[PDB]
């Protein structure tokens, strides 16, 4: 029966930018009225820390309690693969639940970023597919965005990372634009940001340039 | 009850008359003290049991992993029919529920575009051939690559993503020693989907000057 705990890593973007603030979030659900008290203990690489901001108990519609705890994580700590452990106690369980999260273990590998123009058979349609291929990155955490003329193209989709045959990861992003917008010869760019990239950021762009 | 799981057939099994599509009922966390599990199967309500309840198996922890399997008609599954697996275990409360069927809605036909590696990838000893498959519904799909009617092995295919029109897409990526691409060898993306004339289309890709 009883309470369950879930531990959530930061957003890859948060991790990779000095500006942003990465957080690790430990959430408890199914906390009865009979024993509503929950204690959190946090550990970084096995050693307790006490800077974690813990929200007041929010009652839920199944009459079950739910309490969140948020540890602010130093960027470089995450990127050096520090281990974050949430330890949850409730007088409703034999032993206090433990969860541990980190960046995945391995050597980082740098993203290769290629753009692919739409297929020839695709010109016949009203909308076109602009492809962004990102291969050979590790670990899998990553963000992918499209823009044109300094402004975000918000009509794209990105697949999850996929475990390649050589242990690394690949993925694809597909921006769909009104075919006319490609005709005009616009410039479209696929911004990618990952730990193994210089400045944690690269961008490549694409357009139609026939003749040579 | 201990966790119970229903599973569809694979896209491919369901798309060729020759194959044998099966629905699966994996029952986890069955314990030594009370195991003698019943399974019963119903399609669109009705009693059937042409199902073969696989002989048991244990696992890593103190737990058994047990399974049943039922063979299925290609049309029945393509026609939406629900498949339910009631799983009688008198260790805990009552019968168990799990329905599954195919996703509902007008099957849409996949568009298939082969893309070639970018110039930039050409300064490497292996290249990437891209196969875009978009606009398809439902997401049950199967993708393969080949050359000279012999099958290419070094490719991986991404899962399908909900595109913004409620259709799906995916990409499949074939990896070849850049020497082969030079030759001009033809490479084939083969997509199998219910909304396809004959459940199969194939697009070709080669070095065009
Ligand atoms: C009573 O009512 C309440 C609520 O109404 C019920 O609570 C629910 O209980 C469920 C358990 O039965 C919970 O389980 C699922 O939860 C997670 C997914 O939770 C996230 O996503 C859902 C939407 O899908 C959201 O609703 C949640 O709020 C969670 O959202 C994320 O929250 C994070 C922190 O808030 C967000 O982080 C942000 O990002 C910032 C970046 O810096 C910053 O860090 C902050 O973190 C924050 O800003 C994050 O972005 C949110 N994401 C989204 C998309 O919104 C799900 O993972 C669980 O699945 C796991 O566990 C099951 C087992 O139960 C596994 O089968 C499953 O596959 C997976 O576990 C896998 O296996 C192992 C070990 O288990 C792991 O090591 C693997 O990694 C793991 N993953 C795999 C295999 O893929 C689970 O299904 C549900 O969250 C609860 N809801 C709420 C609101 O809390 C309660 O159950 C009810 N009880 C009853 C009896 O009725
Ligand atoms: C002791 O150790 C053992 C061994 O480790 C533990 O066993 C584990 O038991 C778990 C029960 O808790 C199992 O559940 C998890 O996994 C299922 C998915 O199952 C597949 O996934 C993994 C691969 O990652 C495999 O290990 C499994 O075996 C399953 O493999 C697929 O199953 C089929 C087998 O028949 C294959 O297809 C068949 O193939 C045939 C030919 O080969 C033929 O073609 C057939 O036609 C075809 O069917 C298929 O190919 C297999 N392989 C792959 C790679 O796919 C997962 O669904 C569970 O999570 C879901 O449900 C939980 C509820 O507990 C939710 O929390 C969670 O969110 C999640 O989704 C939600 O579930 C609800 C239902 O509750 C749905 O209605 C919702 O829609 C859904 N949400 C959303 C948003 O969609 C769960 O994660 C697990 O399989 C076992 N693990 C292992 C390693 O074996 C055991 O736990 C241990 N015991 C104890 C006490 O600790």
């Amino acid at each position: 029966g009883g309470p369950s705990v879930f531990l959530f890593p930061p957003k890859p973007k948060d991790t990779l930018m000095i500006s942003r603030t990465p957080e690790v979030t430990c959430v408890v659900v199914d906390v009865s009225h009979e024993d509503p008290e929950v204690k959190f203990n946090w550990y970084v690489d096995g050693v307790e820390v006490h800077n974690a901001k813990t929200k007041p108990r929010e009652e839920q519609y199944n009459s079950t309690y739910r309490v969140v705890s948020v540890l602010t994580v130093l960027h470089q700590d995450w990127l050096n693969g520090k281990e974050y452990k949430c330890k949850v106690s409730n007088k409703a369980l034999p032993a206090p639940i433990e969860k541990t999260i980190s960046k995945a273990k391995g050597q980082p590998r740098e993203p290769q970023v290629y753009t692919l123009p739409p297929s020839r058979d695709e010109l016949t349609k009203n909308q076109v597919s602009l492809t962004c291929l990102v291969k050979g990155f590790y670990p899998s955490d990553i963000a992918v965005e499209w823009e044109s003329n300094g402004q975000p193209e918000n009509n794209y989709k990105t697949t999850p990372p996929v475990l390649d045959s050589d242990g690394s990861f690949f993925l694809y992003s597909k921006l769909t634009v009104d075919k006319s917008r490609w005709q005009q010869g616009n410039v479209f760019s696929c911004s990618v940001m990952h730990e193994a990239l210089h400045n944690h950021y690269t961008q490549k762009s694409l357009s139609l340039s026939p003749g040579k």
